[PDB]
């Protein structure tokens, strides 16, 4: 019994100087990501009433909250994403199946939310590729259960995975943190060359995924030198999304009209091209 | 020695009543389905010269002729794939190996162009999704050769392959012509229940490849009910990419300036969102 | 013993926009059909009482449900044809030869008649022309037994037979069905690519007939480019008419009153010219 | 080459005391007789200007002549007729292959319009049903060419002709008269039993074919008790009609536009019910 | 030894509507029939005994039994004719030589007493003048020994005999029935277009004659068109006659007394006018 | 052009003893003999005027005057025969071909009428058959030119002829008259004894045709021991009447209606039984 027309949520976030026509964006890979998987795609607006959200909470598929800049607690973003965070861990124990993506920025306000503790620390990894380094939790997980076996061993060896964010939680830092280790299935660490930080984890209890890293990245953004773009590389922005979509067809939740999808949907927005300069090809910018 | 920031032409065809900044497009899909797997895309516009073409041709490193509804005789699609299929053929046979891909209206274009004569017959297939009935020699073939085996055993037993087209070749015409026969080897047939077609092939000694069925939509476009949207469909129009695209990155031409690549980018351009009445959820009119 | 002006009555089906000398309707076609093989045709009334149509039941020697788009289980056309399957049965079982002839929506019914249950799907077969796949059965059966062997290998390999049906019962939910694997022999099955459906069958038991296709079209009907017309396509709507008009001459029943016979016939009512527009080069519709 | 769209021209006959609206009749089993074998009928007026009958003949790919009881010499019937049999004559001598059927009443006109005289003799064959007597020159014949065997010795031996005429032409002055000898093939003789007379008869080099008996009558006409209704009587009518309507597919006329051929078809008219009384179930009446 | 005041008995047969004075009749045109050729008539009585018939029998040379319409099983005709019958089979077999005649209904009589069964079918012969088609076995037989020559040829060309019969004894059906083929011998037979019938038979080995046509009508009957009164028809009716008055002078029977042949006699009976009506011009009704 | 249903006018003669309803009278054997050659006959009554038989001569086709005892001068009998006598020669002289036939009486009136005289004497012939004595001039004859030969050898060699007559022309009277010998071919002479007699003869230039003899009592008259009925004389009375009548064949006259014509019938009569007394077994009395 399943939903073979998911649509998902990506959070928008707080422009730097921000302008009429510039409060928030998505970088348009985030979207690429999900619409690849077979995925639709609705933005989600910062600075809206928690009914708002509400409302569109029950008629989308699932969420994720990309990488970005922002403070994890003062931010639109922060605000929002902890409203769908919410939702969502009610929705799940009421049996409605109902996931979430944190990437980079979106894992540190997972690690925010669940523990309630600003637990990040510096490391060296505003710009580089890297493998994983998988721990013993990963043979039984959900995230990578139908990753080719190959690809796998790809990933623990190649630089296949882009890095470009100067926060991360140690490992130590993580298993010392109660709630944390309580609630969350480590899948993959990595290091900088002093500090051992979490790369890759899921709930045990939750859909509820969160990758230090860049999956969008390796097959849709081309600006800077660190993205990997190896044939394995490719396939794993493919084998990332492919699972998440997956989840999201688990929920049944739809909007109340269609005339009201279609004004919802990603295809409503134009981006501009961002490439010549930026770290993003495209973005999409929001009033 | 390989090209890792491939970039894939795509030819974009005549609009049927052409007010300008309106005079061809291109269905975002096929720009989706080549960025998914790792190549950025550039628009090929419709009526150039000979001259502008060949600049193009060795700056890029694949070409993708769309489906669509305009001649294949006198359009500017037709004119400017007859082009771009000459310049292949010579590059290849100058150990300059660029990839040909054609898609519905470019598989039966590329029929023409290479056997010279107007093969096509009608079939009951516009709104269909099919398997493929996959002939003996997919057992060697270089476009199938790293598809999983669940996937190619999904393929030829589950409606994954959506049809939208009035024409095919029948099996029969294709046997029968001695130039069809000698350069293309068949992957697979399927029928209307009376008309047996050729729906994939690939060249024997060329990177050719074409689908008279539109892997690209299974992932991008949701407004017709034949587009199918299963996980195996989903992994197919991926696959069907990263096979077409891992060609492309045999190819070593590049742009003359970045200046002069980043003026040619597909990203360059805003689509128009299209689904409401259309069965394209987004199309990139162009001048 | 037998009857050598058989009389049989064809069923008036509900039109969509009721009026006043237009609640229903009768292809003439499905006259001619009957004409042409030594027949008489009473056209059957739709809202009418159990008790009424059991009074024309003894009077008539054989039934036909046409094809047409209206409802299987809510409609007056169902309810009748109901009635007459069921007065049907109960007269054979009582040594009253009398035949039923099913043609697509009719031959439809007659699945959910003897099964009990709705078993249809899609199929993509509104509008084309297709030979028969004799199933092993055809060797025995009744309904062939005086085709001329020609004709039978024509029919076999050529598009003679008329499909515009948008359901179909596949040959997987056909055998799957122990009242219907039981009840009719298959004689012959069909694709359109990816779905297999049984598109001949007789009762093993009984004189009831149906083809998914509509043999009353290749003599009859000219106005859509999916109806064949070739002599072998001739020769099959005679054919298949003959075999059921010869059944009907097994049958005994005649009207008690000569003038009222006179008042049943199709003679009554004159049919107009919907070709210009409709499938159908003349239509009867009826109070 | 061959035309599957076939149209036949049947001649309409002054009606005996004519009014408005009821000047010239067809009866409605001549337009069943060709309907059933794949053809579509026109019905030609009777008191038309010869560049009508001539605009008429160039449309349509083949006339018949039907029977009935109104004047050889001086009727409206007779000549127009004529005007059709000279058409006919020129045009197959030109190439343009077009046949022409004569039955009772048209087969006695062909007598007088190709001997130029009346050479007819009473015969008492009102009401009856007869075998045929077959010549030997059935052997080589081209109108039986295609009958099954078992249907020639059927027709050889049992009542399958409908007779009802008042005049016939006797063998002898048949034989007697140079003109008819050289011209036609006799197929079958018939007796009342003195007057042995022409029943069946081809001409040696035209498509021009005649019956004194009504081929058209065992599957339409059902109130008079010598009109044959046996299973084998049934075939004669078809195998007749399939035979003349070949003839027709052999011709490539085609009419201006489809809007004049719509226009010429007999489903702009609707018969009168007129079983009650005389010998056709149904008849047409034209002003 | 020879009789030359002959006298015969005609049989009376029973009226359609039974009154006083107007229970059995006999049409005077089988009276002149026989006096014509010199003999006296005797009208033979319908109600009698086997006792009265016998003595009347005794007294009469010869016995003519009418055509008409009457039950050839149950009628006072049927009865009393097969008592003369067996009383002539008893009387020639001794040397006393008695002739018989059946004329039409006669006719039929003879072949079911004769046989024992009811052997009879329906022809189209109840108004038509007919040739006689002579078998071989005429060429030496009794019945037409006399006929001139030139009478002979007539006969056998011109439509010299009146048929007024609705059923007749096929060809097929006499010499299928051992007890007729071992009777009678078959002078000529006639068809009606389909059915082939014995039309004139003589018992081989005794003088019993039937005629299925009527020889008296010719000279006689003025009523209907098809009674035929050319001269060599006259002629036929005399010589037919001739014959069996010829018969009769072999007969040496004699009434007891003078008073009783008065008493006997035709000449006692007055004749009715019928000839405005029915078929015949004067017929003799019988208490 | 010939008249095939021909009427012939009989002349009644004067009863001895006048009664009412027997003012006239003719013997049944004349009717009798006339029908029996294939006409009809109507009873000329005796006492009309000329205007009466002017009407009937019109309408009949000949005249018959027969025998008996009455009056050649002062009879009724004589006057009407008179009257039709002049009309018929008046009519021949015309190109209207009407013959007259008198017999033994009949012959005497003819003598007179054209020889205008009265030459008879006794002969002793009051009750004798006698053969014919042939002169010379039969050789010639248009009379007795269709009788077989083997009927012209017995009757001038057996008693064939019945002579019931007082008076006679010998042949020496016939040929001192100028008149008759111009007028009449004598056929045959006889002789009594003493007195030879002219017994047949023809008019050289009209159809009037006499005997002296009864050629109508061989086959129909039985009371008198003188009248032969050998099979010969049966012949006789049959060639006789068939020559007369064949010559009333020529004639065309018709009645004003079928209403008057059956009012003249001898059909509207009975004769009565006079059998047991006179030489006539039936007579018709008149008014």
């Amino acid at each position: 019994k399943t939903n073979e027309r998911p649509i998902i949520g990506v959070l928008a976030q707080d422009v730097f100087d921000p302008k009429p026509d510039r409060n928030s964006y998505i970088a348009a890979s985030y979207v690429k990501f999900l619409e690849s998987a077979g995925a639709r795609v609705v933005p989600v607006m910062i600075n809206k009433s928690e009914d708002e959200y509400s409302r569109l909470f029950k008629s989308i598929n699932g969420v994720l909250f990309p990488g970005g800049g922002v403070s994890l607690e003062s931010s639109g973003y922060s605000k929002a994403a902890g409203i769908f965070y919410r939702l969502a861990l009610e929705a799940n124990s009421n049996g409605d199946y109902f996931p979430v993506w944190g990437t980079c920025l979106g894992f540190e306000l997972l690690t925010l939310l669940t523990s309630g503790e600003l637990l990040l620390s510096h490391t060296n990894t505003s710009g580089i590729a890297l493998p994983l380094d998988f721990t013993e939790d990963v043979k039984g997980s959900r995230l990578f259960k139908e990753f080719p076996e190959e690809l796998m061993k790809s990933l623990a060896t190649e630089p296949l995975t882009e890095n470009s964010h100067q926060w991360s939680i140690t490992t130590e830092n993580f298993t010392a943190n109660k709630k944390l280790k309580k609630f969350y299935r480590v899948l993959s660490t990595n290091t900088d060359g002093y500090n051992k930080f979490v790369s890759t984890m899921e709930a045990y209890d939750f859909p509820i995924y969160a990758t230090q890293w860049h999956p969008e990245k390796n097959a849709f953004e081309w600006t800077r030198p660190y993205i990997p773009h190896t044939p394995s590389a490719i396939k794993t922005t493919f084998y990332m999304a492919n699972f998440f979509v997956n989840e999201a067809r688990k929920n049944l939740h739809s909007f109340a009209s269609t005339e009201e999808e279609e004004k919802a949907l990603i295809y409503n927005y134009k981006p501009e091209y961002t490439g010549i300069q930026s770290a993003f090809e495209q973005t999409y910018f929001f009033n």
